[PDB]
């Protein structure tokens, strides 16, 4: 795609999220940069409305898969970069086991030289003293796989994965992610064969930042394409 | 699928000790940190305990614990590195810097109590006086790579090959070919794998509180390249 050429260097990123969970509103703004050749992202997020009413780890997946490292042999299967520069809509339902649900809608696109992710998030049916609204999640993150398949009828993709959030008592809070992406433009996009992305995330704090915030390093790498060749062999 | 796998289900402390000699320039490095194999994650800080490193930090990354790789459930029977524990394995490499010299390394990786220890000797020869390595012309960063692995039935271990791409300060790339062998230290049985690869990603940084010559490293290593029937069914 012509879109993949936009990612050959380090690209600045802007993230803007407006959220409402059980009526608790908040906004998050993030900035940083992405290096898709190595599949690497670094960002700092601030809650601009004061205190975040949910744990930061619950927002990581919502807060730019166009920065995934796609191996040379799998370039034809990178939908995210192929939709650029006009971009794509990413929508999810995230179901927290035994608790509430987030519904998200994001637009990911270039504005000038910057890759912007603008998100609206609505959360409902959370327990006021559950793991989420009770802030019982550890400030850390696990490695996951994002499973991707084409959705020809929407000219896009679907994905599924299950996030594991460590809870302060030693338990694990599961969050099922149901995802769809569709291009914003009408130009042609690449629809992939089935594959997955391996993800790793590291969360930290800036010691000179007084606002409620999260520093994030993330790696995302594509794998799992069965070429006819090795299916033969 | 091995007993050794059980030693890696949580966070394991790591100690790394390296003695090096590159064209007669001697040095030592000590590293400490921890590994979380469930997530394929390593966090370490290394100090050059002899003062200044005579080679670029990036050239030592690969030498300075693949037992911390995340193997997917369906590939756990191919995890040689964990299966050799706790007695451990010897890891040897020849690393050829294209158009420059060579490192030869020998390391023992094993548990000493609750700590996973990597103790290494490195000898470097034939480096060019004008070159990217002794000239310190390499950027302080690292790229993502694939480590290719195959069984070595004759030595009851494995062999590996990969090509590291080091960014050079003028925009070129300095290649480093890695040839690797691993063999178990103990007698116990080990898992000999089908061909596969490890996908690696690394971030180099500095600790603002540390005034010694040092490198902070975060790394992710995940096994791949062996498919499973449920994934293939729907392709
Ligand atoms: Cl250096």
């Amino acid at each position: 795609s012509k879109g993949e050429e936009l990612f050959t260097g380090v690209v600045p990123i802007l993230v803007e999220l407006d959220g409402d969970v059980n009526g608790h509103k908040f906004s998050v703004r993030g900035e940083g940069e992405g290096d898709a050749t190595n599949g690497k992202l670094t960002l700092k997020f601030i809650c601009t409305t004061g205190k975040l009413p949910v744990p930061w780890p619950t927002l990581v997946t919502t807060l730019v898969l166009c920065f995934s490292r796609y191996p040379d042999h799998m370039k034809r299967h990178d939908f995210f970069k192929s939709a650029m520069p006009e971009g794509y809509v990413q929508e999810r339902t995230i179901s927290f086991k035994d608790d509430g649900t987030y519904k998200t809608r994001a637009e990911v696109k270039f504005e000038g030289d910057t890759l912007v992710n603008r998100i609206e998030l609505k959360g409902i049916d959370f327990k006021e003293d559950g793991n989420i609204l009770g802030h019982k999640l550890e400030y850390n993150f696990n490695s996951h796989n994002v499973y991707i398949t084409a959705d020809k009828q929407k000219n896009g993709i679907k994905a599924y994965f299950k996030i594991r959030h460590n809870v302060e008592d030693g338990s694990v809070q599961l969050a099922d992610h149901y995802q769809q992406n569709t291009p914003i433009g009408d130009g042609p996009v690449l629809l992939p064969d089935n594959h997955y992305l391996s993800t790793q995330s590291v969360l930290s704090k800036d010691p000179n930042e007084k606002r409620d915030h999260m520093v994030l390093l993330e790696f995302v790498t594509a794998a799992g394409i069965t070429h006819g060749m090795d299916e033969l062999y």
